[PDB]
């Protein structure tokens, strides 16, 4: 009892809506990410219709990079990309609203993922 995911045991670190690379229908998504630390889980939800979360990212052993906008042929969309590179060894494309954002995101996971005990 009182026991539930440990993805959730531990407390929000940091929450707002970021662009997953997702080449489903369109390119890049608008989904809500809300991270928690502890275990080192980024969490994202669909703002349309998945307030249950779709996955966890296993921050527990990756590394984040500030990719140096890689949008090569195509236009510009991937201009304030940061890469998560899980211990699973997959790289996780996420976007924000502003350079900035991504800048406190690269941090936010960079930080969470210090919990890895």
């Amino acid at each position: 009892d009182v026991i539930l995911k440990e993805e959730f045991r531990g407390v929000i670190i940091k929450q707002g809506c970021l662009l997953k690379q997702g080449h489903r229908r369109k390119n890049w998504k608008v989904r809500k990410f809300i991270l928690r630390e502890d275990p080192a889980y980024l969490h994202y939800y669909d703002p349309a219709g998945a307030e249950d979360p779709l996955g966890a990212i296993h921050l527990r052993g990756c590394v984040v990079t500030s990719v140096e906008s890689n949008s090569n042929g195509r236009k510009s969309e991937e201009e304030n990309l940061f890469e998560i590179i899980t211990a699973d060894e997959v790289h996780y494309f996420l976007q924000a609203a502003t350079p900035k954002e991504r800048t406190e995101w690269i941090k936010a996971i960079q930080m969470a993922s210090r919990t890895g005990k």
